[PDB]
């Protein structure tokens, strides 16, 4: 009878504060560019809701990625919008450049700054040790701003993160999941990929909040340290939750469950079952420890907690030790 609420430990109360029309996208009304501006090249992609392409722009030959999207739901897409708007110019955000309709199918068009992403397949296999925590701190530059602004991404992962790494510059894209927080909302836990999900997502608790990007951030670092792609390996949502429940061990999760009087799903009860919380030497090998130092394995820690309320923050993240040599050398 209840689960117990919860509120973020920062940027709580920033969207209340900001004029309505700044987070009630479904206010949002579209400024429609001319889609005769831009000729298709190439197909790039094909997502859950879109297929990407590379264009030009013919009136200045700018070089532009277009989103065009199938069948959603009309405020989604003002949600998607209205926060590529509110986050234009923040630091490593993808700019939204404009937005156009076919005049005949009808189906609206994403027009986005090109990056140009070396493949993330070959380019994680040369990072150094420096190159993860320059791209992880350049990753933390966007989910500061974001949260700050009253935005968590939801679906933090490899492939929405594009890197020109001869220019060593950093991009946080596909913000079709994005939502503002506001205190007391309940979300939708369907989000996020499988490999990505936090404890929150996965035994049904709703009233989650910026942490659980940290979440994510915690999983993208994990794979690329110790190269272990996915770095937790379940075979669908509930074994997904043993996954970690194998590594985290099985007395925090249970500690999580009590505090927030979460009621789980009666399947987990077989499934589940006891585990010790394991040291990170377990995932240690000669091939990965020139990534692995006590310091990102500090970091690593305090990034992967059950307990929303006790990951780092963003900011707090951007402190840590593991970022030093980083932040100095940004001068
Ligand atoms: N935005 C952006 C951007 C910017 N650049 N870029 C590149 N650059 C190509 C490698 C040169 C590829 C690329 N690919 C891609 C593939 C599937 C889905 C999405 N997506 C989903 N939601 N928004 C976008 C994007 N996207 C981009």
């Amino acid at each position: 009878s209840g689960p117990v609420p919860s509120r973020a430990r920062v940027y709580t109360d920033v969207n209340t504060h900001r004029p309505r029309e700044y987070w009630d996208y479904e206010s949002h009304v579209v400024e429609w560019g001319n889609q005769d501006d831009y000729q298709l090249v190439r197909k790039l992609g094909r997502g859950k809701y879109s297929e990407v392409f590379e264009a030009i722009n013919i009136t200045n030959n700018e070089k532009v990625v277009v989103k065009i999207l199938k069948p959603v739901k009309k405020k989604k897409i003002k949600r998607e919008i209205k926060i590529l708007e509110n986050l234009r110019g923040g630091p490593n955000i993808i700019t939204l450049a404009d937005i156009v309709k076919d005049p005949v199918s009808r189906t609206p068009a994403l027009v986005f700054e090109h990056v140009n992403n070396t493949d993330f397949k070959q380019l994680y296999q040369t990072l150094t040790d420096y190159d993860i925590r320059f791209y992880m701190y350049e990753i933390l530059k966007a989910l500061d701003y974001c949260h700050s602004m009253g935005i968590m991404h939801r679906d933090v992962k490899p492939h929405n993160v594009m890197i020109d790494h001869e220019h060593r510059k950093l991009r946080l894209i596909d913000w079709g999941l994005a939502e503002f927080y506001h205190p007391g909302q309940e979300y939708n836990v369907r989000v996020a990929s499988r490999y990505f999900k936090g404890p929150e997502l996965l035994v049904d608790y709703q009233m989650y909040d910026y942490s659980l990007d940290m979440w994510s951030l915690g999983c993208m670092l994990a794979s690329m340290i110790f190269r272990k792609e996915p770095f937790f390996h379940g075979h669908d949502n509930y074994d997904q939750l043993v996954r970690i429940a194998k590594v985290l061990g099985t007395e925090d999760l249970y500690d999580y469950i009590d505090k927030y009087n979460i009621e789980l799903d009666p399947r987990f009860n077989d499934i589940l079952g006891r585990h010790s919380r394991k040291r990170w030497e377990r995932f240690v090998h000669s091939e990965n420890q020139h990534l692995v130092s006590p310091e990102a394995l500090d970091f690593l820690d305090k990034l992967l907690r059950y307990d929303h309320q006790s990951r780092l923050t963003a900011r707090e993240a951007m402190e840590h030790p593991y970022f030093y040599t980083v932040v100095k050398d940004q001068a």
